[PDB]
């Protein structure tokens, strides 16, 4: 259905990027950077900045192993669909 | 971007379903009903029981007030991804 595939392709965009660098069903700082920065630019503001970078990070790594496991990123696409809800 | 496009659209599919009755905001348990059978059958097992629907209403219907707002639904969203993502 449409809504299954907009669900499969959040999943692909999470392992477009979790597979770049070490684990590959984790985001490192460095993918999730990538993955804000190029994916949600439109969605939140100052993405390009780096302390926002850094406290999305930390808010979504949970268990701070520096790492954001696939249950820890659902945190950020339920960040991301409250703002575009408000758009 | 794709990923913004995609999120757009689960805002898109949430209208869709809770534009047809009452709040067009907030799905009324009947919308539930056609937004769970309609677009989630391969993803939630035996959805189309209705002892299956009522339980997912009433578990992301938190505040009881007999209606499923969208920060409500993202729960419902949560748990869809978690079946999409599963590796087997
Ligand atoms: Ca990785
Ligand atoms: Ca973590
Ligand atoms: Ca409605
Ligand atoms: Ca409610």
């Amino acid at each position: 259905t449409k809504l299954e595939e907009h669900l499969e392709g959040i999943v692909n965009i999470f392992h477009q990027y979790s597979v770049r660098k070490g684990h590959f069903d984790t985001l490192s700082k460095g993918e999730l950077k990538q993955l804000l920065t190029k994916e949600l630019a439109n969605t939140i503001k100052n993405i390009k900045d780096k302390a926002v970078i850094d406290e999305i990070f930390q808010g979504l790594d949970a268990n701070q192993d520096e790492q954001v496991d696939f249950q820890e990123f659902i945190s950020l696409v339920a960040i991301a669909l409250k703002a575009a809800h408000y758009h």
